[PDB]
């Protein structure tokens, strides 16, 4: 029961619990003709939330923080983007307003700034490099390489062995790749293989768009970006 498009009305947000202490929130935005879910992650952080990525838009995002307050109850007090689109960084201007502290790679600021996306305040050392992880309070960051964008980082949740891929990640079903204009489709099988390799013990991958899985998705995301 994994919340689809046709089940999350216009403008709202759902959560799901993915483990104890990690969620992840689903939400619709119109992309290229057609209305696309998105996933998130929200990690307990002691007393606190740790959110990765905005909800796709100002809109969502909003809905996003009343969903946590209502559901959760715990402040959420910084929030990781994970790539540079607007499914990532879209709403980070909400999230600053709210008084969430906001963070990406250098890469990833670089990126949303020469975009005209929104720009989170505070840089992530320490991603720069293929390979490259670092621990962010409860989760852990790791730079793959270059896959769906250049700067695409992954997050990995220890406690419960829970591999967030983002975009770089590919749900089942998908057919395509969805959008290649900022992918490297050259290194994107061999940045998957470094998340294989780095997470052999990973229980639940979680997609950028759509239906949580276990370790097939990354094989599925390889093949199809071979195809
Ligand atoms: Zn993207
Ligand atoms: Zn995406």
């Amino acid at each position: 029961e994994y919340p689809t498009v046709n089940e999350i009305p216009v403008g709202e947000v759902r959560l799901y619990q993915i483990a104890d202490g990690v969620w992840s929130h689903i939400a619709t935005q119109s992309f290229d003709g057609a209305v696309y879910p998105s996933n998130g992650l929200i990690v307990r952080d002691g007393d606190e939330l740790l959110l990765i990525d905005t909800a796709w838009g100002a809109k969502n995002t909003a809905a996003l923080l009343a969903e946590i307050e209502k559901q959760i109850g715990l402040p959420v007090t910084r929030a990781v983007s994970t790539h540079f689109h607007d499914d990532r960084v879209g709403g980070v201007d909400v999230l600053r307003a709210a008084g969430v502290a906001t963070y990406a790679s250098p890469s990833t600021r670089r990126l949303a700034e020469a975009e005209g996306n929104e720009i989170p305040t505070h840089s992530l050392e320490g991603l720069s490099s293929s390979g490259d992880a670092v621990r962010f309070g409860p989760v852990e960051l790791f730079y793959p390489g270059a896959a769906h964008s250049t700067d695409n980082l992954v997050v990995y949740v220890p406690s419960a062995n829970v591999l967030y891929g983002g975009c770089a990640v590919l749900e089942l079903s998908r057919t395509s790749a969805g959008n290649v204009a900022d992918a490297d489709l050259a290194e994107w099988p061999t940045s998957v293989e470094r998340i294989q390799k780095h997470y052999p013990e990973a229980e639940v991958v979680i997609p950028g768009h759509g239906l949580p899985g276990g370790l097939d998705l990354l094989q599925h995301t390889a093949n199809v970006v071979k195809a």
